[PDB]
Order: structure tokens, then sequence, then C-alpha cells
RNA sequence: AGCUUAUCACCCCGGAAUUGGUUUAUCCGGAGAUGGGGUCUUAUGGCUGGAAGAGGCCAGCACCUUUGCUGGCUCCGGUGC
């Protein structure tokens, strides 16, 4: 599912965790896609497409808490937003989600 | 009273697994650490003014007395379940 193709961009293609990072990232329009996490508040949440929005960069919703997000993308921490730099092998970018 | 001074807390850069800081007592970190640089409360503490002409320890003077003058030092530290 959604999971595989994040564990395979994992070491194809750049990318970045954290939320101080994903608001850098996308200034420059480097950022073509990110992942908000559930457990996150919506005021925090809110700013994420406010930004992305300004960028006509599209935004991923994920079905679960930041705690499952970090398992996900392979490291033992957690992360509440992920910002894809660019895709590698993976067709996250152009696809269904 | 002037200058100055701490934990705690917060801010800018930066980005983390070969996970790391860390209290006597294991809490914290991508809701962003460790690190580098700063801000803040001023309990407390330090120098200075108050204030050494104050207080204290000592030597001479002679006053049936009422009393005083001349004077010196009043300094530098250390440790602690």
């Amino acid at each position: 599912s959604i999971n595989q193709k994040l564990a395979l961009v994992i070491k194809s293609g750049k990318y970045t965790l954290g939320y101080k990072s994903t608001v850098k990232s996308l200034r420059q329009g480097k950022s073509k896609l990110i992942i908000i996490a559930a457990n996150t508040p919506v005021l925090r949440k809110s700013e994420l497409e406010y930004y992305a929005m300004l960028s006509k960069t599209k935004v991923y919703y994920f079905q679960g808490g930041n705690n499952e997000l970090g398992t996900a993308v392979g490291k033992l921490f957690r992360v509440g937003v992920v910002s894809i730099l660019e895709a590698g092998d993976s067709d996250i970018l152009t696809t269904l989600a």
C-alpha cells in the first residue's frame, strides 16, 4: 500500500523530516509533496497546506498518528510531517495518493 | 543605592541511529537534541557609597572634679555529608 512506496523512496530519492524543515523546504519550491499525520493539531496542520497551496504543492493526509508515521518512514523516532524533496524509482508524486 | 552576578525558561544557526545528552533519584529530543552564540527574573552573593569621622582592642598626659587630647591597629585567608 502507501507504506511500501514510502519504503522505496527512502533510499532512491532525498527527503526530509520534522516541521521546521518542511516549512523551509517548500519556500524555494524544492518540495513536491508533504505528508501530515492525524495526531498533529489542526492549527499546526493548517500552516502546511497554506504554505503548500502558495507553492502549488499537493498535500497528502496520513491515516494515523505521528508515532506510526515514523515507523513507516524507517526511523525509530517519530515524525509529525514528512516532505518529499524529489522522488526516485518510486511513483508517490504521480499516483492515486 | 549604582554597577555586576544563578539554576529554571526562551530565542538565531544547525541537523541527528554507529541514538545521544543527562539528575543522588531516567527524563528529554524531527512538536527538533547534543553543539555554537545570546535574552531574561535578581532570592542570594561581590565592589563601592551609608562608613570609618561608627563600634572594638591598646600607650602617654593629669584632672577631690565637671574630663578629654594626642594617638596606633581595626588586616589576609582555608576547609566541611
